[PDB]
């Protein structure tokens, strides 16, 4: 086996449905990242790089027919360079980190860029085609969100939940009070909001520059969040459910991009080795409770490392709800408001472009193990129709 | 330190012609029909010990979307604690997820996995933008059925987006590749496929799908009637001058694949019986004018790490999109157009190319073939749309 | 001070009618609107045709190869000289019908001589409709088919009318005027033995040109109406389940279809009719509409019926023909028992209707017209009275005289 | 009696006209349709709604919501009576007027007393349109506009008449006739310049009623036509490039643009004049239509006049006020010529036109008629002619004398 290292990584901000990089192409964006790492490395040979590994997903608009390939074509690596695009819905980006981990760790790369990508403002309508002749049954569905081509076979066996829905179930299922998640959501707004302020995303991003308008920050921060103001929503489901519009992620656009190397290929290519990767797992829950993916994942990683929760110091845990946030945290015996979880905030406040999140925590834990002095890292998130990833990391 | 990886246990559905025998199944349902064939085959494996599931596939805008790889799994019984990813590189999908599982085997991550790939391009769907202004008149639907949409400007202004048969006849044109030897490798791919039809060759890598029953058991695209004189009379798709026929090109299809990868502890736990080692898989990027000789640089890339030459394979399955590229690569890698070891049981031509499946399905074709010559080391590669080549080793045990 | 001017109606023609999806399927409905008028060019070698005033055709839908006034487009595809107007009427299934009325009030109001009226519709090739986005970004995108029934769907409408389906008002007239299932099945029936008849006596062949189908190996031809259940039985229709759910009436087999097909006929004043050697058939009386809840759409037949009737002077037993479409049994049998007819009386629908025949919308009402006149000539009967009824609740009701 | 009846106009209004995407682009084609119905109840108190014998409304598109007879859904939502009857004319960009020369022939014939033309166009709102597929898992699915122009082309249209746009039609009018770019800009500055003043004036305000649109904050008024170009000079319409090529003279400054407005008025017999309290303005005369080839539509007004001035007996020469449509500039003049009328005749568009003021196509003609008739009466003229050209190949005239 060979060491994995984590070197240079850099996002675009992350933008609203609808707003600031609503008018970028997913192909474009994910090409942000990519170019920004190019200008940043100049002792690289693009010529070597073994892959270019991407989450997205979506795929059915401007991102269809391998993301991956179509990004690094357009920010300018040479055209032999390969690329492939993984699908884990919300975890795909951290899926392209950690494949790429396989690949170099199995000895069959040394050179890799791994990232994510989603433009949720720019998702496809899709209709089927005809099944015959004249078929009156012709209908357009949204890709922007959530279910569609629903297969009667899934609902009666699993049911088709809507994510909040699923939220609202791992709420109730798990105990999770609205209060406990308002207070969530306050402190998410309340950390991204400070860190926002002490330039720590800034180091993060590489603005977007639109034909000249340049988007520079994340749109997506209510920093006037007060808990007053969460009380007060009205829950999505119902008036008897917890999961509320300001408790949750929303739909989002943005891109990360992280390259890794060998020993060898650190070496070659004048990089900064910054950490190594420990290891990635995956596990499998009911769709109907999506939310507690993340416990069978990190238990998998954690028993198979032989790595206490408690030994890691920071705990990168996407928030697509808070509920199911707070619920994967008390299960693996996690204070709610523990202060190595999410110190600068998460998608509540940044929101959550499905496959760049992962890509983002992944870069965003090892930024903040390296202001705050810290060893181990560990990113986890949960993933519709019932799944979780985790990927831990050790600085060097 | 690294694992050994053993393909055990392998099976595909037939493939179906474009709007032919397997049109009325829904692309999830289509990955899910050799999951469960491997579940009925396998008594001894305990299913909620596999790792993760990982499935190719091109378009996932269909039914297919939303990471096919769990939707199926979860319709062919397997337990929900199970994972599954989807992989796309678009025609190369599918060994990219038996390159992908091998690596995660190999790197100690997991023990037990299957790999596989589906598509339905029958069922494709059409995709529009939305608006970007109110009241936009600029609304448009796209066939995803195969080739480009949603043309980013930039992408047209510095490659070109060539239709896949501009593709193979830019090859011809820039690998000198003739008509007549493309007609003549058209041929074989069809007789070889006739004869390994006959003998039962497909059938013993085929189970069969169930439609609510009709049961579909046949490979659909041969065309075994096909002639040289009829290949000769055809009129190239883009024009007069060129070269690429509908009948020296493969098709548009349906069809699923999957099989069972294990590390030797896992194998022994779950009475598997090993058939290949994986040896190792490699990618390989080139011009998207000339996507189709892709492969040469893949199979340069893993065959220089590995240390095997071209020549030390006792099969190459070389997908067949086209018959100019299929020439092109071997005439670039030094192997006859007519080699005994390349495509023996014929290929894409003749079997059709239902992109996130293709892949798997050379995989475990080529292992089948070497179990049937007693051959000990096997090549799959293939082209990618978009300039890429993929090429995968395995060796019999 | 002018004169009225006395109308005649003198050749008709039609397509066969096509089951959905079926014989005409493949024929674009400014194709099929062309045939008619192509067999009345053919049909009438007197006729000076740079004299036609105008062309007049119903047509429902207007969304499809019907865009941009079928009725002009019509008539070049026909080869009529470019010289000649068009002009395409929308009253739904009543279009074709309104044709020949406005037609009619056209020449006698003496602003015309000599004109075409007709209607067609292509159900089977009916489009889909995609509203434009009103934000951008909009994920409020939607794709309705335009075949038959409500497409953007008005909220006020919706609240204040209700948007019922057509079979969902036929249940609502069955209810409320109380037309049970048995006699709904009875009509339904007699309507199949009727038009079985008269198409084994080539009654329908006598109306109709068939139509030309590009076909592998050489075109073909339609000659025969392919909606009729000839062998319809009592038992069969008491057998179908009603298509609104177990307590309703209305099924698949006491209702028409949805179908394609298209008819045209001239009109002319005495005038016109001496100058172009035609042979005046009918001389026009009148037409009426009437308007209705739309929720019982399937009565609006009486209103038009006694309007007409009442500023005519003819009693409704006067008739020696009444053609009532029968969009569905029971608004049919509805409709003759409000007029104090008899359910199964000999002059109604005596070759049978649209239960047998089919409707495409905006063709039924030319072709109820047509085959009316036709009527009068076999049986030697003086009047006519053609009626139907319309979705969103309206009646349409016209009167001939054989001459 | 047996004499035909005369049909007066009485009370006429109509919406601002809004830009493609502007003002109106929000409101619905039924709803907009409703707006002068509704105008029209509130201004004629004395009217016995129920006795309304049918609405007839022009309306060019009718696949968006304007489908399913754009006339009938509209009286509904204007809270008319159900028992109202409605119906729809479709003679693309001359609907609106055809409208009201069926609903003059409908009284004129002795078969209604009491009716409301008009017509409606929402082309913000046209939606695109999706033909079903002719095969099982058919790859040849696609969207067309239908905002304006051409859409499911016949093969055989385009061979036998072209298929050629609006404005590629200006052009070869402007080729065959020999009207230049300078004398189309010349006029489009004179529309400009008297659609301006009139605005100023308030003429338009007398016509118009005021739409209410809500905002985030509240509610707006639409109160002014939202197309005029009043700071047009002739050095700025200079500068523009022509639509179609450098040797061509069609531009988007000499050519109306597409819009949306709906329009209507009642019309009525003496004796329904009396009845319902109402104030008769006009009589209407009639109209006439006329076809010329698709290729060259723009000349289409002038068979139309010919024929209707030679029915009538009245000499061009003898109108007050002549309304001729302003699809463009190059059209607007080469009829003006074959008809013996100078090119800045002040009779002609006195207030300006479909250049300032925009052309949804249903309402235009219905405009075209109640603003002749509005500038009769201020100016003290006696006889009116509107006239119009339409889209594959057509023209339509109606004449109107102030009572
Ligand atoms: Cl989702
Ligand atoms: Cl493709
Ligand atoms: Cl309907
Ligand atoms: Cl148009
Ligand atoms: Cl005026």
């Amino acid at each position: 086996m060979h060491d994995v290292f984590i070197c240079d990584a850099i996002r675009t901000p992350i933008g609203r449905f609808g707003g600031a990089l609503a008018s970028v192409r997913a192909d474009d964006l994910a090409a942000v990242p990519l170019k920004a790492l190019i200008e940043r490395n100049p002792g690289v040979q693009w010529d070597q790089v073994d892959e270019v590994f991407f989450g997205c997903a979506n795929q059915a608009g401007e991102d269809n027919r391998n993301v991956a390939r179509m990004a690094l074509l357009l920010a300018g690596l040479p055209e032999s360079i390969p690329g492939v695009t993984l699908n884990r819905l919300c975890a795909s980006g951290m899926d392209a980190v950690g494949t790429a981990f396989r690949a170099i760790a199995s000895g069959e790369m040394e050179l890799v860029i791994a990232g994510g990508v989603e433009s949720m403002s720019r998702a496809p309508f899709v209709m089927g085609k005809a099944e015959s002749a004249y078929s009156r049954n012709m209908k357009l569905e949204d890709t922007t969100i959530g279910w569609r081509f629903i297969n009667p076979l899934m609902k009666s066996q699993y049911g088709v939940d809507s994510m909040p829905e699923t939220a609202d179930n791992v709420a109730d299922d798990y105990q999770v009070s609205r209060a406990d998640q308002d207070a969530f959501a306050l402190r998410s707004q309340q950390k991204a909001a400070a860190a926002q302020a002490a330039g720590f995303f800034a180091e993060e991003i590489v603005p977007v520059r639109i034909a000249e308008i340049i988007v520079e920050r994340d749109e997506h921060l209510r920093p006037e969040t007060t808990l007053e103001a969460l009380t007060k929503l009205k829950p999505v489901n119902g008036p008897d459910k917890t999961v509320t519009a300001g408790n949750a992620s929303g739909v989002n656009d943005g891109a990360a991009a992280m390259i890794l190397a060998s020993a060898a290929a650190v070496k070659k290519h004048g990089l900064t080795p910054r950490a190594r990767v420990l290891g990635m797992a995956s596990g499998g829950v009911a769709p109907r409770v999506m939310g507690i993916g993340p416990v069978p994942a990190v238990r998998k990683l954690t028993e198979r490392l032989g790595i206490a929760v408690s030994d890691f110091d920071v705990i990168e845990l996407n928030e697509a709800f808070a509920s199911q946030g707070l619920a994967v945290l008390r299960e693996l015996g996690v204070a709610d408001d523990a202060p190595q979880v999410n110190p600068n905030g998460g998608a509540i406040a940044l929101g959550h472009p499905l496959g760049m999140s992962g890509a983002r925590l992944v870069l965003t834990a090892l930024h903040q193990l390296e202001k705050s002095g810290g060893r181990k890292g560990l990113a986890t998130m949960c993933v519709g129709v019932g799944q979780g990833l985790a990927l831990a990391i050790e600085r060097v």
